């Protein structure tokens, strides 16, 4: 801090508070995240975070500076003016126009393609972490912070962390999950943009899993070899039949439903990569429209 002048709270992220702040030399407005340290700050968290300062991409919220003092760490991010949650709320009556949904999905997949080529995972994608600007860009925020620490189930703020976007392999207690978890979260967000309702609004871990199962079918060894040996899998899970995607995300067109199906494959190895998603036929007519943002 010290060179920074708080102007308002824009989020109680999972790791700390997030303020809009004005840099008191350069005059730049930034998003300041005070990170809430367990005792001190692990040096490995510091080296983990430092590598992020280099992971720069048009679709990743730029980390400007990391600033360390005793039991407070600060991350200084470029400031964007709105998150996708708020923009989706704002768009609730008419929905986001599909061309703009498509552009946002395409850009994010580009972001994810980049991170994953550097072996960096987000692990916690959600509409609150997807930030937009007036020029039609969308960016991944709060990014690779999960590996740097871990994610508590209860943030310092006593708001519950959302499970709505969590890949099934995480929920079934796999320890060493992959990039494919981010593809899953992004498909849940795609679906939500299209339908204007959360796809799997779980309010505990088993409600979340049983919501996935109801829509997609209870997974078995036919669709997900190895599933039945995962740490939190129980042979006593109820066996639901799969619903059709025509019912899940109307009125998404066939290309979009086919891409979404690949993003939502149970087996993280059959799940489409970000890079392969970019070549899907759904992005043959991609464009970059301007949102109607009300700031
Ligand atoms: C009433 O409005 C409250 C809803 N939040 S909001 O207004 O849409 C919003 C406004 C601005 C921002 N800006 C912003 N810019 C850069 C980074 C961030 C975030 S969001 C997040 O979780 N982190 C860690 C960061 C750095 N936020 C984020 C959210």
């Amino acid at each position: 801090m010290e060179n920074f002048q708080k102007v308002e709270k824009i989020g109680e992220g999972t790791y700390g508070v997030v303020y809009k702040a004005r840099n008191k030399l350069t005059g730049e407005v930034v998003a300041l995240k005070k990170i809430r340290l367990d005792t001190g700050v692990p040096s490995t968290a510091i080296r983990e975070i430092s590598l992020l300062k280099e992971l720069n991409h048009p679709n990743i919220v730029k980390l400007l500076d990391v600033i360390h003092t005793e039991n407070k760490l600060y991350l200084v991010f470029e400031f964007l003016h709105q998150d996708l949650k708020k923009f989706m709320d704002a768009s609730a009556l008419t929905g986001i126009p599909l061309p703009l949904i498509k552009s946002y999905l395409f850009q994010l997949l580009q972001g994810l393609a980049f991170c994953h080529s550097h072996r960096v995972l987000h692990r916690d994608l959600k509409p609150q972490n997807l930030l937009i600007n007036t020029e039609g860009a969308i960016k991944l925020a709060d990014f690779g912070l999960a590996r740097a620490f871990g994610v508590p189930v209860r943030t310092y703020t006593h708001e519950v962390v959302t499970l709505w976007y969590r890949a099934p392999e995480i929920l079934l207690g796999c320890k060493y999950y992959s990039t494919a978890v981010d593809i899953w979260s992004l498909g849940c967000i795609f679906a939500e943009m299209v339908t204007r309702r959360a796809l799997f609004p779980g309010d505990s871990e088993i409600d979340q899993l049983f919501r996935i199962f109801r829509t997609l079918g209870t997974p078995d060894e036919v669709v997900w070899p190895g599933v039945t040996s995962m740490p939190d899998y129980k042979p006593s899970f109820p066996k639901w039949a799969r619903q059709d995607f025509s019912k899940v995300v109307p009125p998404l067109d066939e290309d979009g439903r086919s891409l979404l199906s690949q993003m939502l494959h149970y087996d993280p190895n059959k799940r489409i990569s970000a890079k392969a998603a970019l070549a899907h036929p759904f992005f043959q007519d991609v464009t970059k429209p301007v949102p109607h943002l009300r700031l």
